[PDB]
């Protein structure tokens, strides 16, 4: 099984590129990441920093989780990245995707030993 902070890094980390690249970069992205194998993930954002930056937000601001748990952390500054979204049009396994470059603060849930980001909250 793939650990948690693993899952993390393929999921929301993608610092080859400074920015979104291209309005195919969702199409292109979700599915070399895996995310399209048995169905499309509805949403998921791809962080345009490197890896240490990302991991450093575990030690920046802490603020709730939308779930109410109290292991999240918000970068203190705002970071590249891309949400890539389902568009209606999308039908697995045709999966399709829009998406959306933006800079903004990042929130992520962090745990273990190391403390290392688990799960994306949200961006802001």
């Amino acid at each position: 099984k793939e650990t948690a902070a693993a899952k993390f890094e393929r999921q929301h980390m993608d610092s080859s590129t400074s920015a979104a690249s291209s309005s195919n970069y969702c199409n292109q992205m979700m599915k070399s990441r895996n995310l399209t194998k048995d169905r499309c993930k509805p949403v998921n954002t791809f962080v345009h920093e490197s890896l240490a930056d990302v991991q450093a937000v575990c030690s920046q601001k802490n603020v709730a989780c939308k779930n109410g748990q109290t292991n999240c952390y918000q970068s203190y500054s705002t970071m590249s990245i891309t949400d890539c979204r389902e568009t209606g049009s999308s039908k697995y396994p045709n999966c399709a995707y829009k998406t959306t470059q933006a800079n903004k603060h990042i929130i992520v849930a962090c745990e273990g030993n190391p403390y290392v980001p688990v799960h994306f909250d949200a961006s802001v």
